């Protein structure tokens, strides 16, 4: 718990690392106390797969839902705390969670109207990525690059160039490799 932990998750250090639709995630977490199905999945099992223990994660995912007064811990206790010790096998199911991959999350219904699953190199329209990417310090250049690969299709490769520009396909693996180059 000394470097994942409740707390260390939400600091400018370890978030750096996040990916783009980690970051998304997080976002909506952080704007609206909650976080859809779909997403809920993607982002407990993320952080699971960086190590995020089960203790940890009650304690997270218990102050996000409720943080600004949005949900009495009662509520979280009766309607979400079982779905998150499920995710982690504290109610003893043996179903093999492991994090999404890349092609799992693409897989995955398209996000509608209040979701923040998937990934936002596609479901991001070109003027959310561009004013995303130039919060990230990316020129224009760099930008119609990123873009370029999105408009073929090619997520993965859009966001493995955000990666070297800010410095098989896992948001996991975006992450311990971003984490590796700051230690
Ligand atoms: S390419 Fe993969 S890691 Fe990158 S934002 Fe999309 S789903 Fe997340």
């Amino acid at each position: 718990d000394d470097e994942i932990n409740a707390q260390s998750v939400w600091s400018e250090e370890i978030s750096s690392n996040y990916p783009l639709c980690i970051k998304n995630l997080m976002e909506g977490l952080k704007k609206n106390h909650h976080l859809r199905y779909y997403g809920r999945q993607q982002l407990s099992l993320f952080l699971k797969g960086i190590g995020l223990s089960a203790d940890e994660a009650l304690k997270f995912w218990s102050e996000a839902f409720t943080r600004n007064g949005n949900m009495t811990m009662e509520k979280f206790n009766k309607e979400y705390r079982f779905s998150f010790r499920h995710n982690y096998g504290l109610e003893g199911n043996r179903i093999n969670y492991k994090p999404w991959d890349c092609h799992t999350i693409l897989s995955k219904p398209r996000p509608g109207r209040g979701d923040y699953h998937g990934c936002p190199f596609r479901d991001w329209s070109h003027e959310r990525l561009s004013a995303e990417l130039r919060s990230m310090k990316l020129t224009q250049a760099q930008i119609i690059s990123v873009l370029d690969s999105c408009q073929k299709g090619e997520y993965t490769i859009a966001c493995t160039k955000v990666f070297e520009m800010t410095h098989i396909a896992h948001p996991n693996l975006y992450f311990e490799r971003s984490r590796q180059l700051q230690k």
